[PDB]
């Protein structure tokens, strides 16, 4: 995978060129407004340390941070999401994997169509990345997910347990 990322918009300024999970992208970058994506899927992160708000990129050129769905120009962390062969992902009523549960091996626009429930309380990842959604058809903020437990919303970096929509990560 490789990530290019910009200071300003339409893809000028002072650029860095990513290959790998950045932590830190301070001391190369004090900004970002443009980001062109060569190969790999990225999810970039508004804060240092993989937090504070996440968006997923595919391949392709984003002119402006909007086009991401950016609500700001920071950009600090950044991480080249595994590739997966197959997907699976468990989502769940209550923490602890407690509740109704529901499976999903492909995409899902509209959680809220199968499950009847507008929060996700734990849910466990058992292969491939996924992003989830906030709101249905891929809209409001974004969780990237990776194989493993998430015993409550707060371990995918959510302040909240709303979920509408969930998609695999594919290249």
């Amino acid at each position: 995978g490789k990530i290019t990322l910009y200071e300003d918009r339409g893809f000028q300024g002072r650029h860095y060129e990513c290959s790998s999970d950045h932590t830190n992208l301070q001391p190369y970058l004090s900004r970002c407004n443009s980001a062109s994506v060569d190969s790999g899927c990225w999810m970039l992160y508004e804060q240092p340390n993989y937090s504070g708000l996440q968006y997923f990129l595919r391949r392709g050129d984003y002119a402006d941070h909007q086009q991401w769905m950016g609500l700001s120009d920071s950009v600090r962390s950044c991480r080249l999401i595994p590739h997966s062969g197959s997907h699976r992902i468990r989502l769940y009523e209550r923490e602890d994997y407690r509740g109704q549960m529901i499976e999903f091996t492909e995409d899902c626009s509209c959680l809220q169509d199968r499950f009847r429930f507008n929060e996700i309380h734990s849910l466990n990842v058992l292969e491939g990345s996924w992003v989830l959604y906030e709101l249905s058809n891929y809209r409001g903020r974004q969780y990237l997910l990776m194989p493993g437990d998430y015993r409550r919303y707060q371990d995918w970096g959510a302040t909240n347990a709303r979920v509408g929509s969930l998609r695999r990560v594919i290249d």
